[PDB]
């Protein structure tokens, strides 16, 4: 297929991902897998065949 | 397939995956996998076949 | 396939993976995998057949 | 006294004396005098005294 | 007196005086006298005492 | 007295006199006697006494 993206911006601010913790006592943080941020951000076909991304977290204590 | 991506911007901020923590006691930080960040960000196939980004935090204790 | 990215931008700030920390016991810190950051940042086939990327963070004491 | 004078600007485009003519005969331009044009423009005293400023077209024919 | 100007400005474009004529027979342009043109244009006491500034135009045919 | 003259910009475009004439016959320009131009343009005091600046155009045919 034809995938087309035209921006045209001005002035633009992006935030991704923010985290923010106090007064704890166990921080775990795991963040990734596919992330993508920006002004102009394109995913496309992240996952094709048998592939995974499993961004888990496995907390046992 | 045909992917464009065009962009014409001005005075662009981005921000990606920030994490802030105080005060803890245990800190533990898994950032990445397929992490991308910009003014013009652009991921695609990121997985093909039978890969795989397994970004995890076994966190036993 | 054709991918074709332009960028005509001014003035363009920045930012990645930022971690932040403070008052703790115990810290680690695991980022890397794939992670890209860029004004112009494009990321195609980072995985391909049967490969991996495998960011974790085994922490058991 | 005291005359203060604080501009905080950002893009700023000024225009001053600007004169179009077009399919005439007889073209006169007198200009002048006390033109002050720009972005922070600023007249004080132009005139003191037994002065005088006399930007004038006589045009007889 | 105390006289201040205070400017903190980002992209500007100042223009000044501007003639334009065209298809014409004849052209007379007298420009001057006390012009002042610039991003910070700052006149002050531009006539004192008995002087004079006469950016006059003549034409008698 | 105390002139302050405070410019902090960026990227200052000025144009001063422009004098645009096509397909004529005769052309006469005078221009000057206090012309300044300049993105941080300051005149000051540009008549003391009994002086005189006459930029004048004394067509006559």
């Amino acid at each position: 297929g034809v995938l087309y993206v035209g921006s045209k911006t001005k002035e633009g601010v992006v935030h991704g991902v923010a985290t923010v913790a106090e007064k704890t006592k166990e921080q775990v943080t795991n963040v990734g897998g596919a992330v993508v941020t920006g002004v102009t951000a394109v995913a496309q076909k992240t996952v094709e065949g048998a592939g995974s991304i499993a961004a888990a977290t496995g907390f046992v204590k």
